[PDB]
Protein backbone atom coordinates (compact mmCIF):
# COMPACT_ATOMS: atom_id res chain seq x y z
CA UNK A 1 0.00 0.00 0.00
CA UNK A 2 1.34 3.49 -0.87
CA UNK A 3 -0.71 6.44 0.46
CA UNK A 4 1.29 8.68 -2.21
CA UNK A 5 -0.04 12.24 -2.14
CA UNK A 6 -2.44 13.50 0.66
CA UNK A 7 -4.80 15.60 0.61
CA UNK A 8 -4.64 17.86 3.66
CA UNK A 9 -6.75 21.29 3.96
CA UNK A 10 -3.72 23.24 2.83
CA UNK A 11 -3.33 20.96 0.04
CA UNK A 12 -1.67 17.75 -1.38
CA UNK A 13 1.55 16.19 0.58
CA UNK A 14 3.65 13.54 -0.54
CA UNK A 15 6.07 11.41 1.51
CA UNK A 16 8.12 8.28 1.28
CA UNK A 17 6.84 4.74 1.90
CA UNK A 18 8.94 2.17 2.83
CA UNK A 19 9.66 -1.36 2.14
CA UNK A 20 9.60 -3.19 5.50
CA UNK A 21 8.62 -6.72 4.92
CA UNK A 22 8.16 -9.08 1.70
CA UNK A 23 4.83 -9.80 2.57
CA UNK A 24 3.69 -5.78 1.79
CA UNK A 25 4.09 -4.46 4.85
CA UNK A 26 4.98 -0.91 4.39
CA UNK A 27 4.95 2.18 6.09
CA UNK A 28 4.40 5.90 4.62
CA UNK A 29 6.48 8.29 6.01
CA UNK A 30 6.01 12.04 6.22
CA UNK A 31 8.21 14.48 7.57
CA UNK A 32 7.77 18.47 7.41
CA UNK A 33 3.47 19.26 7.10
CA UNK A 34 3.45 22.79 8.67
CA UNK A 35 0.23 22.81 10.84
CA UNK A 36 0.42 26.01 11.38
CA UNK A 37 1.70 29.93 9.46
CA UNK A 38 5.05 30.54 11.04
CA UNK A 39 4.17 32.39 14.33
CA UNK A 40 4.29 35.92 15.44
CA UNK A 41 7.28 36.35 18.70
CA UNK A 42 5.08 36.49 21.71
CA UNK A 43 2.22 35.66 20.16
CA UNK A 44 -0.42 32.63 19.63
CA UNK A 45 -0.12 30.70 16.65
CA UNK A 46 -1.63 31.32 13.67
CA UNK A 47 -3.28 29.11 10.61
CA UNK A 48 -1.11 27.47 8.08
CA UNK A 49 -2.67 30.09 4.82
CA UNK A 50 -1.87 26.63 2.35
CA UNK A 51 0.06 25.81 -0.49
CA UNK A 52 0.45 25.91 -4.54
CA UNK A 53 0.34 22.22 -5.52
CA UNK A 54 2.32 19.74 -3.44
CA UNK A 55 4.39 19.81 -0.73
CA UNK A 56 7.29 17.48 -0.38
CA UNK A 57 7.06 16.10 2.80
CA UNK A 58 10.49 14.31 2.79
CA UNK A 59 12.62 15.83 5.87
CA UNK A 60 12.40 16.94 9.50
CA UNK A 61 12.05 20.93 9.28
CA UNK A 62 14.11 22.68 11.70
CA UNK A 63 13.08 23.03 15.17
CA UNK A 64 11.75 25.93 17.12
CA UNK A 65 14.59 29.00 18.33
CA UNK A 66 16.57 27.39 21.02
CA UNK A 67 20.01 27.63 23.01
CA UNK A 68 22.55 25.33 22.43
CA UNK A 69 24.23 24.43 25.43
CA UNK A 70 23.30 28.05 26.50
CA UNK A 71 27.09 29.18 25.03
CA UNK A 72 25.17 30.44 21.68
CA UNK A 73 20.95 30.17 20.72
CA UNK A 74 23.10 28.22 17.77
CA UNK A 75 19.42 25.60 17.56
CA UNK A 76 16.65 26.17 15.34
CA UNK A 77 14.41 28.79 13.57
CA UNK A 78 11.23 31.00 14.40
CA UNK A 79 10.07 28.94 11.93
CA UNK A 80 9.15 25.08 12.76
CA UNK A 81 5.29 24.66 13.57
CA UNK A 82 5.11 21.69 11.73
CA UNK A 83 4.22 17.60 12.04
CA UNK A 84 5.67 14.37 11.20
CA UNK A 85 3.61 11.57 10.42
CA UNK A 86 3.86 7.56 10.33
CA UNK A 87 1.35 5.52 8.52
CA UNK A 88 1.79 1.66 9.21
CA UNK A 89 0.09 0.32 5.78
CA UNK A 90 -0.80 -3.22 4.94
CA UNK A 91 -0.03 -5.34 1.40
CA UNK A 92 -3.86 -5.55 0.44
CA UNK A 93 -4.62 -2.01 0.48
CA UNK A 94 -4.12 1.21 2.29
CA UNK A 95 -4.61 1.68 6.38
CA UNK A 96 -7.99 3.11 7.66
CA UNK A 97 -9.57 4.19 10.66
CA UNK A 98 -6.37 3.15 12.95
CA UNK A 99 -5.99 4.80 16.15
CA UNK A 100 -3.40 7.85 16.38
CA UNK A 101 -0.94 8.56 18.89
CA UNK A 102 0.29 12.46 18.98
CA UNK A 103 3.71 13.11 20.91
CA UNK A 104 5.01 16.14 22.81
CA UNK A 105 8.04 16.25 23.33
CA UNK A 106 10.13 17.26 26.69
CA UNK A 107 13.05 19.93 27.57
CA UNK A 108 12.38 21.84 30.51
CA UNK A 109 9.96 23.73 28.14
CA UNK A 110 13.27 25.39 27.15
CA UNK A 111 14.74 22.57 24.45
CA UNK A 112 13.35 20.15 22.39
CA UNK A 113 13.01 19.23 18.62
CA UNK A 114 9.86 16.63 17.24
CA UNK A 115 12.46 14.52 15.56
CA UNK A 116 14.58 14.00 19.03
CA UNK A 117 17.94 13.70 19.06
CA UNK A 118 19.90 11.33 16.61
CA UNK A 119 22.95 9.71 16.16
CA UNK A 120 23.45 9.31 11.99
CA UNK A 121 19.60 9.00 11.26
CA UNK A 122 18.28 7.33 14.41
CA UNK A 123 15.96 9.79 15.00
CA UNK A 124 14.89 9.16 19.44
CA UNK A 125 11.96 9.85 19.01
CA UNK A 126 11.49 8.09 15.50
CA UNK A 127 7.84 6.84 15.18
CA UNK A 128 8.16 3.37 13.27
CA UNK A 129 8.46 0.78 15.70
CA UNK A 130 5.83 2.45 18.09
CA UNK A 131 3.52 2.34 14.48
CA UNK A 132 4.67 -1.27 13.51
CA UNK A 133 3.72 -3.46 15.77
CA UNK A 134 1.10 -1.22 17.43
CA UNK A 135 -0.22 -0.70 14.58
CA UNK A 136 -1.52 2.49 15.09
CA UNK A 137 -0.04 6.25 13.33
CA UNK A 138 2.59 8.24 15.42
CA UNK A 139 2.90 11.96 14.87
CA UNK A 140 5.21 13.92 16.12
CA UNK A 141 5.29 17.65 16.36
CA UNK A 142 7.08 21.13 17.01
CA UNK A 143 6.51 23.76 19.78
CA UNK A 144 7.69 26.92 20.96
CA UNK A 145 10.00 26.44 23.76
CA UNK A 146 12.48 28.53 25.98
CA UNK A 147 11.33 32.67 26.88
CA UNK A 148 9.86 32.51 23.50
CA UNK A 149 7.68 29.69 24.20
CA UNK A 150 6.74 30.78 27.99
CA UNK A 151 7.08 34.44 28.65
CA UNK A 152 4.72 36.07 30.21
CA UNK A 153 4.16 39.73 31.89
CA UNK A 154 1.34 38.25 34.19
CA UNK A 155 -1.57 39.96 32.36
CA UNK A 156 -3.28 40.13 28.91
CA UNK A 157 -0.17 42.46 27.91
CA UNK A 158 1.85 39.28 27.32
CA UNK A 159 -0.31 36.12 28.83
CA UNK A 160 2.20 33.40 28.01
CA UNK A 161 1.93 30.29 27.29
CA UNK A 162 2.63 30.07 23.72
CA UNK A 163 4.26 26.60 23.22
CA UNK A 164 0.93 25.26 24.70
CA UNK A 165 -0.77 27.01 22.38
CA UNK A 166 1.40 25.55 19.80
CA UNK A 167 0.69 22.58 20.93
CA UNK A 168 -2.81 22.95 20.96
CA UNK A 169 -2.97 23.68 17.11
CA UNK A 170 -1.28 20.42 16.22
CA UNK A 171 -3.61 18.57 18.13
CA UNK A 172 -6.54 20.59 16.12
CA UNK A 173 -4.44 19.42 12.79
CA UNK A 174 -4.60 16.10 13.50
CA UNK A 175 -8.08 16.06 14.35
CA UNK A 176 -8.81 17.72 11.02
CA UNK A 177 -7.15 16.49 8.75
CA UNK A 178 -5.74 12.63 9.59
CA UNK A 179 -8.58 10.90 8.26
CA UNK A 180 -7.16 11.45 4.89
CA UNK A 181 -4.57 9.35 6.43
CA UNK A 182 -6.57 6.72 7.15
CA UNK A 183 -6.71 7.90 10.93
CA UNK A 184 -9.43 7.84 13.20
CA UNK A 185 -10.09 11.12 14.26
CA UNK A 186 -12.18 10.44 17.48
CA UNK A 187 -9.31 8.53 18.67
CA UNK A 188 -6.45 10.65 19.11
CA UNK A 189 -4.11 10.02 22.08
CA UNK A 190 -1.60 12.56 23.52
CA UNK A 191 1.26 10.65 24.89
CA UNK A 192 5.18 12.50 26.31
CA UNK A 193 7.26 12.28 29.11
CA UNK A 194 8.45 15.29 31.21
CA UNK A 195 7.69 18.73 30.20
CA UNK A 196 5.31 16.55 27.68
CA UNK A 197 3.89 14.66 30.35
CA UNK A 198 2.82 17.75 32.16
CA UNK A 199 1.92 18.96 28.64
CA UNK A 200 -0.02 15.93 28.06
CA UNK A 201 -1.85 16.94 31.16
CA UNK A 202 -2.44 20.40 30.64
CA UNK A 203 -4.11 19.85 27.17
CA UNK A 204 -6.33 17.64 28.44
CA UNK A 205 -7.20 19.94 31.28
CA UNK A 206 -7.57 23.08 29.42
CA UNK A 207 -11.32 23.81 27.96
CA UNK A 208 -9.89 23.76 24.72
CA UNK A 209 -9.38 20.62 23.73
CA UNK A 210 -12.75 20.02 24.27
CA UNK A 211 -13.97 16.92 22.36
CA UNK A 212 -10.11 16.37 20.41
CA UNK A 213 -8.06 13.84 23.38
CA UNK A 214 -9.56 10.86 23.55
CA UNK A 215 -6.92 8.85 25.39
CA UNK A 216 -3.89 10.66 27.78
CA UNK A 217 -0.55 9.14 28.93
CA UNK A 218 1.37 11.41 31.16
CA UNK A 219 5.26 9.93 32.58
CA UNK A 220 7.80 11.40 34.42
CA UNK A 221 5.77 14.51 34.60
CA UNK A 222 2.05 15.97 35.29
CA UNK A 223 0.57 19.46 35.22
CA UNK A 224 0.26 19.68 39.16
CA UNK A 225 4.15 19.39 39.12
CA UNK A 226 6.05 22.04 40.93
CA UNK A 227 8.20 22.96 37.39
CA UNK A 228 5.33 22.79 35.56
CA UNK A 229 3.47 25.93 36.14
CA UNK A 230 5.36 29.84 37.14
CA UNK A 231 4.26 31.71 39.83
CA UNK A 232 5.78 34.52 39.51
CA UNK A 233 6.33 35.28 35.72
CA UNK A 234 5.98 38.98 35.82
CA UNK A 235 9.72 38.62 37.78
CA UNK A 236 11.39 36.91 35.01
CA UNK A 237 9.84 38.94 32.50
CA UNK A 238 11.28 42.34 34.20
CA UNK A 239 14.99 40.32 34.15
CA UNK A 240 14.70 39.20 30.59
CA UNK A 241 13.70 43.34 29.55
CA UNK A 242 16.72 44.58 32.07
CA UNK A 243 19.16 42.33 29.63
CA UNK A 244 17.22 43.48 26.40
CA UNK A 245 17.67 47.14 27.08
CA UNK A 246 13.37 47.34 26.95
CA UNK A 247 11.37 49.88 29.64
CA UNK A 248 10.81 47.64 32.83
CA UNK A 249 8.65 50.07 34.49
CA UNK A 250 5.59 49.12 32.69
CA UNK A 251 4.02 46.16 31.37
CA UNK A 252 2.74 47.25 28.25
CA UNK A 253 5.76 48.78 27.70
CA UNK A 254 7.77 45.63 28.24
CA UNK A 255 5.62 43.66 25.72
CA UNK A 256 5.50 46.34 23.25
CA UNK A 257 9.42 46.27 23.33
CA UNK A 258 10.17 42.57 23.94
CA UNK A 259 7.79 41.95 20.72
CA UNK A 260 10.17 43.88 18.79
CA UNK A 261 13.48 42.19 20.17
CA UNK A 262 15.20 39.78 18.37
CA UNK A 263 14.65 36.30 19.00
CA UNK A 264 18.21 35.34 19.22
CA UNK A 265 18.83 37.76 22.28
CA UNK A 266 15.68 37.17 24.05
CA UNK A 267 16.60 33.68 23.99
CA UNK A 268 20.39 34.23 24.87
CA UNK A 269 19.11 36.66 27.66
CA UNK A 270 18.15 33.48 29.96
CA UNK A 271 20.70 30.50 30.73
CA UNK A 272 20.07 28.26 33.44
CA UNK A 273 23.41 27.65 35.77
CA UNK A 274 24.11 23.70 36.32
CA UNK A 275 26.95 24.72 38.67
CA UNK A 276 27.14 25.53 42.70
CA UNK A 277 24.15 27.62 43.26
CA UNK A 278 22.81 28.46 46.96
CA UNK A 279 19.47 27.40 46.08
CA UNK A 280 18.49 23.61 44.29
CA UNK A 281 18.09 24.09 40.33
CA UNK A 282 13.91 23.84 40.58
CA UNK A 283 14.30 27.30 40.95
CA UNK A 284 16.07 28.52 38.06
CA UNK A 285 13.23 27.25 35.59
CA UNK A 286 11.66 30.18 34.78
CA UNK A 287 10.18 29.46 31.63
CA UNK A 288 7.14 27.21 31.63
CA UNK A 289 3.39 27.50 31.82
CA UNK A 290 1.35 29.77 33.87
CA UNK A 291 -2.29 30.35 34.62
CA UNK A 292 -4.35 32.36 32.31
CA UNK A 293 -7.92 33.83 32.10
CA UNK A 294 -8.47 30.79 29.53
CA UNK A 295 -5.87 28.24 28.10
CA UNK A 296 -5.18 27.40 31.73
CA UNK A 297 -8.13 29.15 33.14
CA UNK A 298 -7.50 27.63 37.23
CA UNK A 299 -4.84 25.90 38.88
CA UNK A 300 -4.95 22.48 37.18
CA UNK A 301 -5.78 20.30 40.66
CA UNK A 302 -9.22 22.11 40.01
CA UNK A 303 -9.85 21.59 35.99
CA UNK A 304 -9.86 18.16 36.18
CA UNK A 305 -13.37 17.52 35.26
CA UNK A 306 -12.39 18.53 31.61
CA UNK A 307 -10.39 15.09 31.39
CA UNK A 308 -13.24 12.76 32.72
CA UNK A 309 -13.75 11.29 29.18
CA UNK A 310 -10.43 11.08 28.90
CA UNK A 311 -8.64 7.71 29.62
CA UNK A 312 -5.75 8.39 31.37
CA UNK A 313 -2.16 6.90 32.43
CA UNK A 314 0.72 8.59 34.40
CA UNK A 315 3.67 6.91 36.07
CA UNK A 316 7.10 7.49 37.10
CA UNK A 317 10.59 6.46 37.21
CA UNK A 318 11.42 4.68 40.69
CA UNK A 319 14.59 7.21 40.71
CA UNK A 320 13.25 9.36 38.48
CA UNK A 321 14.63 12.76 40.63
CA UNK A 322 17.87 10.66 40.54
CA UNK A 323 19.32 13.06 37.79
CA UNK A 324 18.34 16.49 39.37
CA UNK A 325 19.41 15.43 42.72
CA UNK A 326 22.75 14.47 41.01
CA UNK A 327 23.70 18.62 40.19
CA UNK A 328 22.13 19.44 43.67
CA UNK A 329 24.24 17.23 45.38
CA UNK A 330 27.35 14.75 44.12
CA UNK A 331 25.48 12.18 46.32
CA UNK A 332 26.66 10.00 43.17
CA UNK A 333 30.08 10.21 44.27
CA UNK A 334 29.47 6.22 46.99
CA UNK A 335 32.93 6.26 46.87
CA UNK A 336 34.78 8.65 48.83
CA UNK A 337 32.35 11.81 49.68
CA UNK A 338 29.78 11.21 52.44
CA UNK A 339 26.59 13.18 52.43
CA UNK A 340 25.62 14.23 56.31
CA UNK A 341 22.77 15.59 58.12
CA UNK A 342 23.21 19.19 57.50
CA UNK A 343 23.66 18.60 53.30
CA UNK A 344 20.38 16.73 54.25
CA UNK A 345 18.87 19.28 55.87
CA UNK A 346 20.14 22.08 53.60
CA UNK A 347 18.56 20.64 50.65
CA UNK A 348 15.44 20.15 52.66
CA UNK A 349 15.42 23.59 53.21
CA UNK A 350 15.90 24.89 49.86
CA UNK A 351 13.08 22.37 48.59
CA UNK A 352 10.94 23.71 51.22
CA UNK A 353 10.94 27.83 50.94
CA UNK A 354 7.35 28.27 50.83
CA UNK A 355 6.33 27.37 53.92
CA UNK A 356 9.62 28.13 55.52
CA UNK A 357 11.98 26.81 58.46
CA UNK A 358 7.88 25.20 60.06
CA UNK A 359 7.72 23.13 56.91
CA UNK A 360 11.63 22.56 56.60
CA UNK A 361 12.20 20.62 59.81
CA UNK A 362 9.15 18.80 59.83
CA UNK A 363 9.89 17.70 56.59
CA UNK A 364 12.94 16.98 57.55
CA UNK A 365 11.99 14.99 60.51
CA UNK A 366 9.23 12.71 58.56
CA UNK A 367 12.10 12.00 55.73
CA UNK A 368 14.37 10.91 58.44
CA UNK A 369 12.66 8.50 60.18
CA UNK A 370 14.93 5.49 59.42
CA UNK A 371 18.26 5.34 60.29
CA UNK A 372 21.94 4.62 59.38
CA UNK A 373 25.20 6.09 60.67
CA UNK A 374 27.82 7.84 58.46
CA UNK A 375 29.71 4.15 57.66
CA UNK A 376 25.92 3.40 56.08
CA UNK A 377 25.67 6.51 54.00
CA UNK A 378 23.63 4.54 51.59
CA UNK A 379 20.40 5.37 52.73
CA UNK A 380 21.36 8.82 53.03
CA UNK A 381 22.24 9.69 49.67
CA UNK A 382 19.33 7.15 48.61
CA UNK A 383 16.58 9.09 51.02
CA UNK A 384 18.22 12.32 49.15
CA UNK A 385 16.95 11.09 45.83
CA UNK A 386 14.16 9.80 46.90
CA UNK A 387 13.01 13.44 48.13
CA UNK A 388 13.11 14.84 44.53
CA UNK A 389 11.47 11.63 43.45
CA UNK A 390 8.99 12.84 45.79
CA UNK A 391 8.28 16.33 45.55
CA UNK A 392 9.37 16.91 41.56
CA UNK A 393 7.37 14.00 40.09
CA UNK A 394 5.97 11.24 42.75
CA UNK A 395 3.57 12.81 44.72
CA UNK A 396 2.49 15.50 41.90
CA UNK A 397 1.78 12.67 39.98
CA UNK A 398 0.36 10.47 42.78
CA UNK A 399 -2.80 13.20 43.07
CA UNK A 400 -3.30 13.68 39.60
CA UNK A 401 -3.93 9.79 38.60
CA UNK A 402 -5.64 10.24 42.25
CA UNK A 403 -7.95 13.66 41.26
CA UNK A 404 -8.76 12.19 37.67
CA UNK A 405 -9.84 9.03 38.67
CA UNK A 406 -11.81 10.60 41.44
CA UNK A 407 -13.47 13.34 38.33
CA UNK A 408 -13.65 10.40 35.94
CA UNK A 409 -17.07 10.00 34.02
CA UNK A 410 -16.48 7.45 32.14
CA UNK A 411 -12.71 7.13 31.53
CA UNK A 412 -10.48 4.56 32.44
CA UNK A 413 -7.59 5.64 34.88
CA UNK A 414 -4.26 3.63 35.30
CA UNK A 415 -0.78 4.61 37.21
CA UNK A 416 2.74 2.73 36.71
CA UNK A 417 6.16 3.09 37.99
CA UNK A 418 9.36 2.57 35.40
CA UNK A 419 11.66 -0.09 37.59
CA UNK A 420 14.03 -1.39 35.22
CA UNK A 421 17.58 0.11 36.32
CA UNK A 422 19.79 2.06 33.99
CA UNK A 423 22.68 0.92 32.72
CA UNK A 424 24.72 3.86 33.45
CA UNK A 425 28.27 2.26 34.68
CA UNK A 426 29.03 5.98 36.29
CA UNK A 427 25.95 5.84 38.78
CA UNK A 428 26.15 3.58 42.13
CA UNK A 429 25.40 0.18 41.48
CA UNK A 430 21.49 1.22 44.39
CA UNK A 431 20.84 3.50 41.48
CA UNK A 432 17.13 2.36 39.81
CA UNK A 433 14.99 3.42 36.84
CA UNK A 434 16.23 7.31 36.76
CA UNK A 435 14.97 10.30 34.43
CA UNK A 436 14.28 9.66 30.88
CA UNK A 437 15.26 6.22 30.91
CA UNK A 438 11.59 5.53 30.03
CA UNK A 439 12.15 6.53 26.47
CA UNK A 440 14.30 3.97 24.44
CA UNK A 441 11.93 1.50 25.82
CA UNK A 442 8.87 3.23 24.67
CA UNK A 443 9.94 4.26 21.07
CA UNK A 444 11.20 0.59 20.39
CA UNK A 445 14.69 1.32 20.55
CA UNK A 446 16.00 -2.07 21.72
CA UNK A 447 14.89 -3.28 18.21
CA UNK A 448 15.47 -0.93 16.21
CA UNK A 449 19.01 -0.62 17.07
CA UNK A 450 19.24 -4.55 18.95
CA UNK A 451 23.02 -4.02 19.03
CA UNK A 452 24.14 -2.58 22.71
CA UNK A 453 20.51 -4.00 23.88
CA UNK A 454 19.63 -7.56 25.31
CA UNK A 455 16.85 -9.97 25.91
CA UNK A 456 15.68 -8.17 28.83
CA UNK A 457 15.67 -4.35 27.38
CA UNK A 458 13.31 -5.92 23.67
CA UNK A 459 11.17 -7.42 26.30
CA UNK A 460 10.19 -4.71 28.85
CA UNK A 461 10.04 -2.58 24.95
CA UNK A 462 8.22 -4.91 23.83
CA UNK A 463 5.70 -4.63 26.66
CA UNK A 464 5.35 -0.97 27.34
CA UNK A 465 5.17 -0.58 23.36
CA UNK A 466 2.36 -3.18 23.69
CA UNK A 467 0.61 -1.60 26.64
CA UNK A 468 0.54 1.44 25.06
CA UNK A 469 -0.64 0.82 21.76
CA UNK A 470 -3.83 -1.51 23.07
CA UNK A 471 -4.80 1.40 25.39
CA UNK A 472 -4.61 3.99 22.06
CA UNK A 473 -6.97 1.53 20.21
CA UNK A 474 -9.54 0.78 23.36
CA UNK A 475 -8.37 2.46 26.25
CA UNK A 476 -7.69 -1.05 28.26
CA UNK A 477 -3.81 -1.32 28.53
CA UNK A 478 -4.07 -5.09 27.76
CA UNK A 479 -6.73 -4.73 25.24
CA UNK A 480 -5.82 -4.36 20.95
CA UNK A 481 -3.52 -5.36 18.90
CA UNK A 482 -0.84 -6.87 20.82
CA UNK A 483 -0.82 -9.27 24.01
CA UNK A 484 -0.01 -7.97 27.93
CA UNK A 485 2.52 -10.45 29.74
CA UNK A 486 0.93 -9.19 33.08
CA UNK A 487 -2.72 -7.60 33.41
CA UNK A 488 -2.90 -4.10 34.20
CA UNK A 489 -5.82 -3.21 36.85
CA UNK A 490 -7.29 0.36 36.90
CA UNK A 491 -6.89 2.37 39.27
CA UNK A 492 -8.47 2.38 42.53
CA UNK A 493 -8.07 5.24 45.43
CA UNK A 494 -8.94 2.57 47.78
CA UNK A 495 -5.56 -0.04 46.69
CA UNK A 496 -3.48 2.48 44.93
CA UNK A 497 -2.52 -0.20 42.75
CA UNK A 498 -0.35 0.46 40.69
CA UNK A 499 1.57 -1.80 37.57
CA UNK A 500 5.20 -2.15 38.31
CA UNK A 501 7.45 -2.19 34.84
CA UNK A 502 10.71 -4.26 34.36
CA UNK A 503 11.95 -7.10 33.14
CA UNK A 504 9.88 -9.71 35.22
CA UNK A 505 6.42 -9.07 34.41
CA UNK A 506 3.98 -12.00 36.02
CA UNK A 507 1.42 -11.31 38.85
CA UNK A 508 3.11 -9.84 41.83
CA UNK A 509 3.71 -6.98 39.13
CA UNK A 510 0.52 -4.85 40.34
CA UNK A 511 1.54 -4.00 43.24
CA UNK A 512 -0.68 -1.63 46.27
CA UNK A 513 -0.21 1.40 48.29
CA UNK A 514 3.35 3.40 46.64
CA UNK A 515 4.66 5.67 49.53
CA UNK A 516 0.91 6.66 50.66
CA UNK A 517 2.19 7.68 53.88
CA UNK A 518 4.79 10.50 52.15
CA UNK A 519 1.53 11.32 50.02
CA UNK A 520 0.02 11.99 53.35
CA UNK A 521 2.30 14.41 54.76
CA UNK A 522 2.67 16.07 51.75
CA UNK A 523 -1.21 16.60 51.10
CA UNK A 524 -2.48 16.48 54.92
CA UNK A 525 0.60 17.79 57.30
CA UNK A 526 2.31 20.00 55.15
CA UNK A 527 0.11 21.67 53.11
CA UNK A 528 -1.54 22.65 56.25
CA UNK A 529 1.65 24.61 57.54
CA UNK A 530 1.71 28.44 56.76
CA UNK A 531 2.61 30.25 53.65
CA UNK A 532 5.36 32.38 54.12
C1 LIG B 1 27.94 2.42 17.35
C2 LIG B 1 27.83 2.82 18.77
C3 LIG B 1 28.59 4.17 19.01
C4 LIG B 1 29.95 4.19 19.83
C5 LIG B 1 31.07 3.38 19.14
O1 LIG B 1 30.78 2.22 18.64
N1 LIG B 1 32.35 3.45 19.71
C6 LIG B 1 33.06 2.21 20.16
C7 LIG B 1 34.55 1.92 19.74
S1 LIG B 1 35.33 3.53 19.71
O2 LIG B 1 34.72 4.21 20.81
O3 LIG B 1 34.86 4.16 18.47
O4 LIG B 1 36.82 3.66 19.78
C8 LIG B 1 26.28 2.80 19.21
C9 LIG B 1 25.82 1.42 19.79
C10 LIG B 1 24.49 1.54 20.51
C11 LIG B 1 24.22 3.07 20.27
C12 LIG B 1 23.09 3.95 20.95
C13 LIG B 1 23.08 5.53 20.53
C14 LIG B 1 24.11 6.28 19.80
C15 LIG B 1 24.85 5.12 19.06
O5 LIG B 1 24.44 4.65 17.73
C16 LIG B 1 25.46 3.96 19.94
C17 LIG B 1 26.06 4.38 21.36
C18 LIG B 1 21.89 6.41 20.95
C19 LIG B 1 22.12 6.84 22.38
C20 LIG B 1 21.89 7.68 20.11
C21 LIG B 1 20.64 8.51 20.25
C22 LIG B 1 19.50 7.67 19.82
O6 LIG B 1 18.35 8.33 19.30
C23 LIG B 1 19.42 6.56 20.88
C24 LIG B 1 20.63 5.64 20.71
C25 LIG B 1 20.62 4.37 21.50
C26 LIG B 1 21.64 3.39 20.97
O7 LIG B 1 21.36 2.83 19.70
C1 LIG C 1 6.06 18.97 45.69
C2 LIG C 1 5.03 19.05 46.71
C3 LIG C 1 5.35 20.13 47.70
C4 LIG C 1 5.76 21.52 47.20
C5 LIG C 1 7.24 21.54 46.93
O1 LIG C 1 8.02 20.95 47.78
N1 LIG C 1 7.72 22.69 46.41
C6 LIG C 1 9.15 23.01 46.38
C7 LIG C 1 9.65 24.42 45.91
S1 LIG C 1 9.59 25.39 47.36
O2 LIG C 1 10.97 25.42 47.83
O3 LIG C 1 8.72 25.02 48.48
O4 LIG C 1 9.27 26.66 46.90
C8 LIG C 1 3.72 19.26 46.00
C9 LIG C 1 3.47 18.25 44.89
C10 LIG C 1 2.09 18.42 44.34
C11 LIG C 1 1.55 19.40 45.38
C12 LIG C 1 0.11 19.67 45.64
C13 LIG C 1 -0.18 20.89 46.61
C14 LIG C 1 0.72 21.46 47.62
C15 LIG C 1 2.13 21.09 47.04
O5 LIG C 1 2.94 22.01 46.26
C16 LIG C 1 2.37 19.63 46.66
C17 LIG C 1 1.85 18.54 47.68
C18 LIG C 1 -1.50 21.62 46.55
C19 LIG C 1 -2.43 21.00 47.56
C20 LIG C 1 -1.23 23.08 46.97
C21 LIG C 1 -2.28 24.09 46.54
C22 LIG C 1 -2.57 23.93 45.10
O6 LIG C 1 -3.12 25.03 44.42
C23 LIG C 1 -3.14 22.52 44.98
C24 LIG C 1 -1.98 21.59 45.17
C25 LIG C 1 -2.09 20.22 44.72
C26 LIG C 1 -0.73 19.79 44.45
O7 LIG C 1 -0.02 20.66 43.59
C1 LIG D 1 14.92 22.42 63.17
O1 LIG D 1 15.51 21.18 62.84
C2 LIG D 1 16.00 20.41 63.97
C3 LIG D 1 16.58 19.11 63.42
O2 LIG D 1 17.64 19.41 62.50
C4 LIG D 1 14.86 20.18 64.98
O3 LIG D 1 15.44 19.59 66.15
C5 LIG D 1 14.19 21.48 65.34
O4 LIG D 1 13.03 21.25 66.17
C6 LIG D 1 13.75 22.23 64.10
N1 LIG D 1 13.17 23.54 64.46
C7 LIG D 1 13.92 24.51 64.98
C8 LIG D 1 13.14 25.76 65.26
O5 LIG D 1 15.13 24.41 65.21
Amino acid sequence: AKLGSVYTEGGFVEGVNKKLSLFGDSIDIFKGIPFAAAPKALEKPERHPGWQGTLKAKSFKKRCLQATLTQDSTYGNEDCLYLNIWVPQGRKEVSHDLPVMIWIYGGAFLMGASQGANFLSNYLYDGEEIATRGNVIVVTFNYRVGPLGFLSTGDSNLPGNYGLWDQHMAIAWVKRNIEAFGGDPDNITLFGESAGGASVSLQTLSPYNKGLIKRAISQSGVGLCPWAIQQDPLFWAKRIAEKVGCPVDDTSKMAGCLKITDPRALTLAYKLPLGSTEYPKLHYLSFVPVIDGDFIPDDPVNLYANAADVDYIAGTNDMDGHLFVGMDVPAINSNKQDVTEEDFYKLVSGLTVTKGLRGANATYEVYTEPWAQDSSQETRKKTMVDLETDILFLIPTKIAVAQHKSHAKSANTYTYLFSQPSRMPIYPKWMGADHADDLQYVFGKPFATPLGYRAQDRTVSKAMIAYWTNFARTGDPNTGHSTVPANWDPYTLEDDNYLEINKQMDSNSMKLHLRTNYLQFWTQTYQALPTV
